[PDB]
This record gives C-alpha cells, sequence and structure tokens, in this order.
C-alpha cells in the first residue's frame, strides 16, 4: 500500500503550501512521504526541510554533468517528520521541455531507488498552469495514479482543473490515472463552497476538502515551515489533518469529466462572478 | 520594414490587455498590423473583432484534419484598424505542445503569404508564466526580434521577467534577437513606478511606459473592445497612444543581463513588499 500521489493546479493560489501541511498531518498521523517538487515556479519543499531554497535535480545533473554523478544522498534532504524532500527542478529557460526534466528525476529516482524504503506515499507536486507534454508526463508515463486538483473560487483555478482533466481523460482510457477530487482553497469569496461543489459534480468528484485562510498559515509560513510543525494545536491544523485522513480514505478515484466552455461561464455566471454581458459592443458614449 | 515583434509575460496581468490597447494606436496611427495570439489562457485577438473567442488554427485545423486544408480567410480575421487577428491555438490538454503549435501557424501564414500586404508591425502574443523551449520558438525561431516584457510591481511577473530574460540571453549568440523595453502594468503599487524602473536598469534596459489602472480600461473590456475604440478622448486611449509612440521609435535593444535570486529579493526588500526576512524559525 504506497500510494502515488500528485497535485495539480495553477499558481498563485497556495498549491504547494497546502501540499505540504497536508503531508505535514500525514506524517503527524503515522506515515511516510516524500515529495517530488515538480514545480519551477513554487517551493515544493520549503516549509518541511526549512531551508528557503533546495537544490534541483537539474542544476545538481548540473553542476556534476548527467544523473550518474548524482549521488543520492545530497538530492534527497531528509526533513519533519522524516519527510521525503527532492525538488525536480525547472527548465533552464527558453531551452527546455518540463517533461523531461522530471522524467529524468523519476528515473533517476527509481535507479538511485527511492521508491523502495517503507514509504506510504508519492507526492508530486505540480503546475497546473499549462496542462501540455511537459506536464502530463507523471500522467502519461503513469507514475502518478490518485491526482488531485488543487481548485478555487476562480476563474482560471476553475480553467486549470477542467483541462489538467482532459488531461486525465486522453489517458485514463489508457491507465490508471485517477483525479480524487478537487481542493477548494480559501480566497474569501462569497458562494466558492458551492461553487467547487458545482464542478466536482459537473466534473464527476467530489470536493475533498475546502480551506479556510488562517493568518496562523501566513504566520506559519513567513517562518519557514509547517503550521502543523507551528501549532498542531492551532485549529487549521485540524483543518488539513482532515483532508489528510479524507484522502487516505478516499475511494472515489473517477475518470473525470471535462465541460464545455460555455458551461463554465454560466456557473461563474450563476454564482454571481462572471457578470452577465449584453449586445452593447460600442460606441463609446457617443452610442 | 516590417517589424517582427512580440509581447511577453506572466499571465493575469493585463497583457492581453495592454498588447491591445497598443496595437490599436499603431491604427488609430496609421500602421499596419497583425496579431498573433499564441497565449493560450488570454484574449490575445478579441477586443479587434468584438468576439467571444477566435477560432484558432490549430483548431480549425483539427477539423479537416489537415491545415493543408485550412482556409486563410477561415484564419485571419480582420478587425478594427484593419488588424489582422490570428490565434494560434491552444496545446491540446495533456497531449501536444506549444512550440509545436505556434509554429505551425507560423509556416502556415508564411505559406499563404501573410506575410506580405505591406506591413508595419506583427505582434507575438506569448506567455512567459513559463519559459520552457517552446514560449521561446518564435525567439529561438528567429520569428520575434522585438521583445518587450512586461511586467508590473509583482514577486512572479518580476521573476519571470528575468527568466523571459534569460531566454533572449541564449539567443544572445544566436543573435538577432534583442529585448525592446518593459512596460510595467500598474497594480496600484506604492513604488511601482520606481521598482520596474530599478529592475529595467540592474536589467539594462527601459521602462518604456507605466499603464495606470484607468476604470475607463474595463469599461472596454467589458463591452469587447480598445479602449480607444471606446472613448478614445480619454486619459488612457492616450497613455496607449503614448505606448505606439515610444514604440515605433525606440531603438535601444539591449541584450539583457539577469540578476540573482537575492538581489531580486533585495529589490523587493527595497521597497518593502517583500520587506524584512525572520531568522528564527520555530515556534
Ligand atoms: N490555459 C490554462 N491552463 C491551465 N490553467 C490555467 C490556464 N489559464 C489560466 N489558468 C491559470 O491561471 C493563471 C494564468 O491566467 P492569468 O494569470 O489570468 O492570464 P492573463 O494574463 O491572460 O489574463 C495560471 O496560474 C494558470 O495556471
Ligand atoms: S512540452 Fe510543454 S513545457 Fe515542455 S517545452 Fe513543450 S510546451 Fe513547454
Ligand atoms: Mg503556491
Ligand atoms: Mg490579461
Amino acid at each position: 500500500a504506497m500510494r502515488q500521489c500528485a497535485i495539480y493546479g495553477k499558481g498563485g493560489i497556495g498549491k504547494s503550501t497546502t501540499t505540504q501541511n497536508l503531508v505535514a498531518a500525514l506524517a503527524e498521523m503515522g506515515k511516510k512521504v516524500m515529495i517530488v517538487g515538480c514545480d519551477p515556479k513554487a517551493d515544493s519543499t520549503r516549509l518541511i526541510l526549512h531551508s528557503k531554497a533546495q537544490n534541483t535535480i537539474m542544476e545538481m545533473a548540473a553542476e556534476a554533468g548527467t544523473v550518474e554523478d548524482l549521488e543520492l544522498e545530497d538530492v534527497l534532504k531528509a526533513g519533519y517528520g522524516g519527510v521525503k524532500c527532492v525538488e525536480s527542478g525547472g527548465p533552464e529557460p527558453g531551452v527546455g521541455c518540463a517533461g523531461r526534466g522530471v522524467i529524468t528525476a523519476i528515473n533517476f529516482l527509481e535507479e538511485e531507488g527511492a521508491y523502495e524504503d517503507d514509504l506510504d506515499f508519492v507526492f508530486y507536486d505540480v503546475l497546473g498552469d499549462v496542462v501540455c507534454g511537459g506536464f502530463a508526463m507523471p500522467i502519461r508515463e503513469n507514475k502518478a495514479q490518485e491526482i488531485y486538483i488543487v481548485c478555487s473560487g476562480e476563474m482560471m483555478a476553475m480553467y486549470a482543473a477542467n483541462n489538467i482533466s482532459k488531461g486525465i481523460v486522453k489517458y485514463a482510457n489508457s491507465g490508471s490515472v485517477r483525479l480524487g477530487g478537487l481542493i477548494c482553497n480559501s480566497r474569501n469569496t462569497d458562494r466558492e463552497d458551492e461553487l467547487i461543489i458545482a464542478l466536482a459534480n459537473k466534473l464527476g468528484t467530489q470536493m475533498i476538502h475546502f480551506v479556510p485562510r488562517d493568518n496562523v498559515v501566513q504566520r506559519a509560513e513567513i517562518r519557514r515551515m509547517t503550521v502543523i510543525e507551528y501549532d498542531p494545536k492551532a485549529k487549521q491544523a485540524d483543518e488539513y489533518r482532515a483532508l489528510a485522513r479524507k484522502v487516505v480514505d478516499n475511494k472515489l478515484l473517477v475518470i473525470p469529466n471535462p465541460i464545455t466552455m460555455d458551461e463554465l461561464e454560466e456557473l461563474l455566471m450563476e454564482f454571481g462572478i462572471m457578470e452577465v454581458e449584453d449586445e452593447s459592443i460600442v460606441g463609446k458614449t457617443a452610442e
């Protein structure tokens, strides 16, 4: 029972933060994890291990020349709750695919054999920013089965999810890639709550959890580490833990179901967030 | 002497918009422009067309099964000012790639003689949200000369510019790719004005202009139209008009010179934004 989980989600939402704390519980619980920070953007492995920025496979492969010279012991960095930390690393810019990058990390890791051990989980942290080859990798490759879309009360977030869905679709008909559900993060939005719900439903999944916005977090980060770690007794902690059980316990893995644009348009409209439109279109006060 | 520029940057700043107001000025300004939407995220073409969404090639292609089919018309939509509007087409979700996607467009445009008809400008609607192999193409495949990053006083918007810069480099040595300036799209940040400048310098370029946040913007948007088209007699309308001015000229085409993280951090330190960092790490 070693579960191979990956998150997606656009960025700027909180994607990373969550997945970490979210692990932190998963640890407090009594399981074993290893985050595979596939985010160029975010610091998939930061709160845990406490250093602002870890070394990346690339950057290492970099300075040594090839995965060869990459001795595990350096890439792999022991964290909180014996938590697993390896940063895949972002493509040299202007030049390179993000697929190959990550892939590498995997063929590395499988090869330097990390997946072995005892571990309970494999958390691929990922960019839902744009669903392209590079990203579907762990998908396509089939290296991640259980996928959770970090969602939110936001039109992009919305949008991502959907692509990250067709994402899945293209392949589920192939292997075992499946979607646990979304995870509305709090964005103070009026009716987020329902909104995310509308999706999942529309889609074919649930909304595993919903994350309130509590200063504590912020306060947690600013400190460079988990919220768990900050004040396990803090409310939000139980906030997270929940989701942590929640996931363990998921038995709702599904072959998503992409929606139209249109449809997406309505919901936004309906729950009121993408304001109604008229056949105005002109003149500018000249009418 | 048709120029091949292209705008880049992070999604969610208005790029597509500011990009689009610009393109209009050029028009009010006599210039013959064409614009190639190569962003999956945004409204690249639109506001020239008053269309809910243009039909992308790669999207058009699919229908026939081939592009060899795809009829120019079907693909080149003529918007206000006579702005040749074309939209690349997304990276087919989960399976496929952007570069692969942009390309297709370009060949096809040349191949149908898009690039003739006496042109004054061509804008590439790019997305540096993550500049990888394939958001570089139009670079690497030297079809975009005149680069301008779109920035704004914020953490990843900047982060990216740098990166997006690093792109230009690589193709330094490759030659023919130079970064015009930046354009700060104000986010009401209290030292923005200042900040972006700071980058620019540390970077080694000029922040050509600083797009303000005049609600007269949206009011157009919401009408699927350019500020100009809208109220042309508008504080904003000039502001865009001032940008095309500075742009049909701007002769300082730098080779960038990228900064380090802390350098970066720092700036954000400097303005308070990413103010002081605590040394302690406990609870
Ligand atoms: N095409 C997309 N695919 C997946 N996620 C998307 C997409 N568009 C938006 N989302 C998310 O929204 C953000 C980018 O959109 P945004 O910042 O609004 O765009 P723009 O500059 O065109 O207005 C990213 O975090 C991205 O992941
Ligand atoms: S596969 Fe995707 S991320 Fe990689 S280079 Fe192509 S478009 Fe960019
Ligand atoms: Mg984040
Ligand atoms: Mg925009």
